[PDB]
């Protein structure tokens, strides 16, 4: 190809070194959970082709013989396109490993019918409804907002270390667990970073434009660095207490023109000067200049009381006992 500026730089030293593709890896049978040990209850989120329901699981844990869970599944209206994606989503989760700030996978029903993905249940729901619920009380506290901001930073650091690009980081995809523990969810659009080069076929039809970095919209480039842009948008959501990004702006020619020119959202009412600067660094137009998720945690860690780090580590270690 003759136009070299349109070729993205591609990174393998010798034939001995291969990319471990999680899509190609075997399914550990220990994830399997009999379908007749799962009762399905109320819907937790739904869409045209799928839903997440609350479930009770009997005998999934030795600690909790009757345990509340969530269950990701497809509707009858879903086609084979949605069926292959849910499978690949299960593949990404079985190989990620567990983390304190991820809605962890507990099991799956893969053997007979449609796929069920069984995930831990988060008592408080998503961060957008939670922040709407508490708006009047705030005016929750400010430290809570910082704590949410740190935990997502650690969650994302864990994902990027596994070379996993989330591609839909947003407040609607942050849940709150029993001890005000923040959990990232929805790996439907998640891809390994080497996925787009090795098995090239994509075409998600509807995208979260207002959360996406310029090079993701315009060039279909998804990296950890475009996740960091989304993390900036997530921060704006949290400190506007559940606000809609770019409020009053339709996504159109002029919107894309504005973002490309350097337009950015103004500071939200409940963000400090220092916290707005984090969102600004996150929306740098040159992706390589955005801060890393490790660096972001270190910045946000400074904004929290000194003991928080020690207590957060105590929760974290305990979770993996
Ligand atoms: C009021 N309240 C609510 C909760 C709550 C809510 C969750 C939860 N979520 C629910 C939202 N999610 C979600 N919704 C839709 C999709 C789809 C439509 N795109 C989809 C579904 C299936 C499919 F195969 C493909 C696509 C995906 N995911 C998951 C996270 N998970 C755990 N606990 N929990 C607890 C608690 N109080």
């Amino acid at each position: 190809y003759e136009i070299r500026w349109r070729v993205i730089e591609s990174i393998p030293d010798g034939h001995e070194y291969i990319y471990v593709d999680p899509m190609q890896l075997p399914y550990d049978s220990r994830w399997e959970f009999p379908r007749d040990g799962l009762v399905l209850g109320r819907v937790l989120g739904s869409g045209a082709f799928g839903k997440v329901v609350e479930g009770t699981a009997y005998g999934l844990s030795r600690s909790q013989p009757v345990m509340k869970v969530a269950v990701k599944m497809l509707k009858p209206t879903a086609r084979s396109s949605e069926k292959q994606a849910l499978m690949s989503e299960l593949k990404i989760m079985t190989h990620l490993g567990p983390h304190l700030n991820i809605v962890n996978l507990l099991g799956a029903c893969t053997k007979s019918g449609p796929i069920y993905i069984i995930i831990e249940y988060c008592f408080y729901g998503d961060l957008v409804n939670y922040l709407h619920k508490n708006r009047d009380s705030f005016l929750l506290t400010l430290l809570d907002l910082l704590s949410f901001t740190y935990q997502v930073a650690r969650g994302m650091e864990f994902l990027a270390s596994k070379n996993c690009v989330h591609r839909d980081l947003a407040a609607r995809n942050v849940l709150l667990a029993q001890g005000k523990i923040v959990k990232i969810c929805d790996f439907g659009l998640a891809r390994d970073i080497m996925h787009d080069s090795n098995y090239v076929s994509k075409g998600s039809t509807f995208l979260p434009v207002k959360w996406m970095a310029p090079e993701s919209i315009f060039d279909n480039l998804y990296t950890t660095l475009s996740d960091v842009w989304s993390y900036g948008i997530l921060l704006w959501e949290i400190f506007s207490l559940g606000g809609t990004p770019y409020p009053g702006m339709m996504v159109d020619s002029t919107f894309y023109n504005k973002i490309k020119s350097g337009y950015r959202m103004a500071k939200p009412d409940h963000a400090t000067s220092e916290v707005y600067e984090i969102m600004v660094k996150c929306w740098n137009s040159e992706p390589e200049k955005r801060p890393s998720f490790y660096h972001l945690s270190e910045i946000v860690e400074n904004l929290l009381p000194g003991q928080y780090k020690k207590s957060y580590e105590k929760i974290h270690l305990d979770f993996l006992k």
